[PDB]
C-alpha cells in the first residue's frame, strides 16, 4: 500500500493555503483561528484590494511568488485531476484558486495596471503579531506602461489561464473572465518590457533575478493551453531561443530548478510534452539528468539519507518542484531507463519529505510521525507581546505546511521557530509538493480523514480581568486590576471595553459619601457609583477608545488601580466583586467584562 498516505497529506495542504488566506474570510471559513484581516487593503490607492494570500509567515502580498503558487497548483490539477478527485479535494483546490484569482482580478482594474504588492517588507517584518490586529500601515504597489514588470504580470496572465482550464467544465462564464484577462496582462507584459522588481520595493525579498525572458514562454504556452490560439505556441517556440545558457557554453541552464523566478525548466518539459521536438527532450534531459544521475561529473548536492539538496533556503521546496516536473516528464518520455529514473527519483524525494529520512520524522506541519510543531510563522505562532519566543510553543497547528528543511546535505534539523533557514513556511514552499501530491494519490492511493479539521480550544481564557489587593484597608478597597487580551482563536481587538465592580452597601456607610480614586489609571476614573437594587451598586471602569490587542507588552493589557473609599462601615466581605481577590494578580471571574456592552468574561450577580 501507500508508503505514506499521499491524500491526508494533499488535504492538509489544501487547508494551508486556507490558512493563508487574507481579507473578509467566508462565513464556511474552516479555520477557527484565522479571523477577517487587512480590510483596508487599497484603501491608500482608492481600490479594494483584499483577498489573496499572505506569502510566508509574514503578511505582506508578494504578486509575482503568489501568482506562481497559483499557475502551478492549476498546473498540477490538470496534470491529475483524478489524484484531487481521489482524495476528495477537489472542491477545496478549486475553492483556493477561485480565492486568489478573484485578488487578481481585483488587482488589474485596467488593461496594462497590475497591483503587485500590499504592504511594505520592513514595516510588515518589524512585528510579529497574529494577521487580525496588524497596527501598521499597508502600501499599495504597482508597475504600469511608466514602470513595467514583464515577469510577474507574464506570471499572473499564466496563473490565471491555467486556473481557467480549471473551471472551464464548471463555470465557463469564470473561465472566460480569467482567460480575457491573462490576455490582457500577457500583452501589457510583451509589449512594455522591464523587470518588476526595478519598479516596486520588492528586490530584498523578491528580486527578479533570472529576468522575464522566461516569464514570457512560460505565459505564451498557458495561454496556447487556454485558448487554442496557434500564434501563442507560436510565440513560446520563439521566445524560448531566447533562454539563458550555462557559463560558458551554448546549453541552456540545467543547474537549477523551477521555482517562483526561474520557469525555464518547466518550458523544457512543457515543450517537450506538446511538440515531442528532440529539442526539449535535449534541454529536459539534460536538467533532470543533473539532479539525478549527473552530467559530465556535476550532480546536485546529495545528502547521505538521500535527499537532493540544492541550496540553504526552502531545501525541500526545490526538491519537491523538480520531483513533481519528473513526475509529469517520466510520463511523456519513452524511454524505460529515464522513465525510471525520473519516476523513481520523485517518489523519493516526496517520501523523505514525508518521513522517510534518517530522522523517521515528517516535514509537513500536522502530518505523520514527530513532524515540526514550531514553524516560522506569526499567526499560528499567536503571540501577544510582539516576541517571536513566547510563548514557547505555536499555538496553533499550521496543517500541511512543508518547511524548509535541511539546509544543507547532512540531513540535520532542529524545530525551531526562530530558524528561518529550516522552519521557514511559504506559499510557493506547497505549490510544486501538493501537484506532486495529487500525482501520487492517483498512482498508489491513500484515504482522507473523514473528520478534519480538528476543532481547537483555546489554551485558556482569551480576553479577561485579572485583580489584587493593591493596598490593604479597612475603610476602603484598593484594587488593581489589570485587562489581558491574549486572544487567539481568532486573535481579535477590544476598544470598546469597559468593567464593573459589583459591591453590597454596608450598614452606616452613605452611598453619597463613596468616592473612586486613583493614582494610577490607564482608563477614565469614575466620580460616581451606581445603584442597581436594594443595597446592590457597581463601580463602572470605562476604557473604550483604547486599542487593546494582542500585539505587544504594552499593547496587550490596560492596568487600572482604583480605590472605593466608604469610610468607617465599609465592608468587603458581603461584596461580589471581592471574592477570590487577593495579593497575587490573578483572574477575576466576579468583575465582568464587556465589550460594546455586550459581556465578555466574568458573572454578575
Ligand atoms: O543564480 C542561480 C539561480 O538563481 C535563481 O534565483 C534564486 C536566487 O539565486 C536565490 O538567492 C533565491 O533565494 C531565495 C528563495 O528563492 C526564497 O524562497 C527564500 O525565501 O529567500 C531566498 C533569498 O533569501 O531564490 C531564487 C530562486 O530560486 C535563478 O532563478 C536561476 O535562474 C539561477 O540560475
Ligand atoms: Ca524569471
Ligand atoms: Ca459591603
Amino acid at each position: 500500500e501507500p508508503a505514506f498516505n499521499y491524500a491526508e497529506a494533499l488535504q492538509k495542504s489544501m487547508f494551508f493555503y486556507e490558512a493563508q488566506r487574507s481579507g473578509k474570510l467566508p462565513e464556511n471559513n474552516r479555520v477557527s483561528w484565522r479571523g477577517d484581516s487587512g480590510l483596508n487593503d487599497g484603501a491608500d490607492v482608492g481600490l479594494d484590494l483584499t483577498g489573496g494570500w499572505y506569502d510566508a509567515g509574514d503578511h505582506v502580498k508578494f504578486g509575482f511568488p503568489m501568482a506562481f503558487t497559483a499557475t502551478m497548483l492549476a498546473w498540477g490539477a490538470i496534470e491529475s485531476p483524478e489524484g484531487y478527485i481521489r482524495s476528495g479535494q477537489m472542491p477545496y483546490l478549486k475553492d483556493n484558486l477561485r480565492w486568489v484569482n478573484d485578488y487578481f482580478i481585483k488587482a488589474h482594474p485596467s488593461p496594462n495596471v497590475l497591483y503587485v504588492q500590499v504592504g511594505d517588507g520592513d514595516a510588515d517584518h518589524k512585528w510579529w503579531g497574529p494577521a487580525e490586529v496588524m497596527p501598521m500601515e499597508r502600501p499599495s504597489f504597482k508597475v504600469d506602461p511608466s514602470c513595467p514588470g514583464s515577469d510577474v504580470a507574464a506570471e499572473t496572465a499564466a496563473a490565471m489561464a491555467a486556473s481557467s482550464i480549471v473551471f472551464a467544465d464548471d463555470d465557463p462564464a469564470y473561465a472566460a473572465t480569467l482567460v480575457q484577462h491573462a490576455k490582457q496582462l500577457y500583452t501589457f507584459a510583451d509589449t512594455y518590457r522591464g523587470v518588476y522588481s526595478d519598479c516596486v520595493p520588492a528586490g530584498a525579498f523578491y528580486n527578479s533575478w533570472s529576468g522575464y525572458q522566461d516569464e514570457l514562454v512560460w505565459g505564451a504556452y498557458w495561454l496556447y493551453k487556454a485558448t487554442g490560439d496557434d500564434s501563442y505556441l507560436a510565440k513560446a517556440e520563439y521566445e524560448y531561443d531566447f533562454l539563458s545558457t550555462e557559463q560558458q557554453t551554448d546549453l541552456r541552464s540545467y543547474r537549477w530548478t523551477i521555482a517562483w523566478d526561474d520557469k525555464s525548466y518547466g518550458t523544457y518539459v512543457l515543450l517537450a510534452k506538446e511538440t515531442g521536438k528532440q529539442k526539449y527532450i535535449d534541454d529536459a534531459n539534460r536538467w533532470l539528468d543533473y539532479w539525478t544521475v549527473g552530467v559530465n561529473g556535476q550532480r546536485v548536492p546529495y545528502s547521505p539519507g538521500g535527499m537532493a539538496v540544492l541550496d540553504t533556503w526552502g531545501a525541500l521546496r526545490y526538491a519537491a518542484n523538480t520531483a513533481f516536473v519528473a513526475l509529469v516528464y517520466a510520463k511523456v518520455i519513452d524511454d524505460p531507463v529515464r522513465k525510471q529514473r525520473y519516476h523513481d527519483f520523485a517518489v523519493r524525494q516526496i517520501n523523505y519529505a514525508l518521513g522517510d529520512n534518517p530522522r523517521n520524522s515528517s516535514y509537513v506541519v500536522g502530518f505523520g510521525n514527530n513532524p515540526p510543531r514550531n514553524p516560522h510563522h506569526r499567526t499560528a505562532h499567536g503571540s501577544w507581546t510582539d516576541s517571536i519566543a513566547s510563548p514557547a510553543e505555536n499555538r496553533h497547528v499550521l496543517y500541511g505546511a512543508l518547511v524548509g528543511g535541511p539546509g544543507s546535505p547532512n540531513d540535520a534539523y532542529t524545530d525551531d521557530r526562530q530558524d528561518y533557514v529550516a522552519n521557514e513556511v511559504a506559499t510557493d514552499y506547497n505549490a510544486g509538493f501538493s501537484s506532486a501530491l495529487a500525482m501520487l494519490v492517483e498512482e498508489y492511493g491513500g484515504t482522507p480523514l473523514a473528520d478534519f479539521p480538528p476543532t481547537e480550544e483555546p489554551d485558556g481564557p482569551e480576553i479577561f480581568v485579572e485583580a489584587q489587593i493593591n493596598t490593604p484597608g479597612t475603610t476602603f478597597t484598593e484594587i488593581k486590576a489589570m485587562i489581558r487580551n491574549q486572544s487567539g482563536w481568532p486573535a481579535r481587538m477590544l476598544d470598546k471595553g469597559t468593567f464593573r465592580y459589583w459591591f453590597t452597601l454596608d450598614e452606616g456607610v452613605d452611598p453619597a459619601d463613596i468616592t473612586v480614586s486613583s493614582a494610577y489609571n490607564q482608563c477614565a476614573t469614575p466620580e460616581d457609583v451606581h445603584h442597581v437594587s436594594g443595597d446592590l451598586y457597581y463601580v463602572e471602569i470605562d476604557c473604550t477608545g483604547e486599542k487593546i490587542f494582542p500585539g505587544g507588552q504594552s499593547e496587550h493589557r490596560r492596568e487600572v488601580q482604583f480605590r472605593i473609599a466608604g469610610g468607617p462601615g465599609w465592608d468587603p466581605s458581603n461584596d461580589w466583586s471581592f471574592q477570590g481577590i487577593g495579593n497575587e494578580l490573578a483572574p477575576a471571574p466576579y468583575i465582568v467584562l464587556y465589550d460594546d456592552g455586550v459581556p465578555v468574561w466574568g458573572t454578575a450577580p
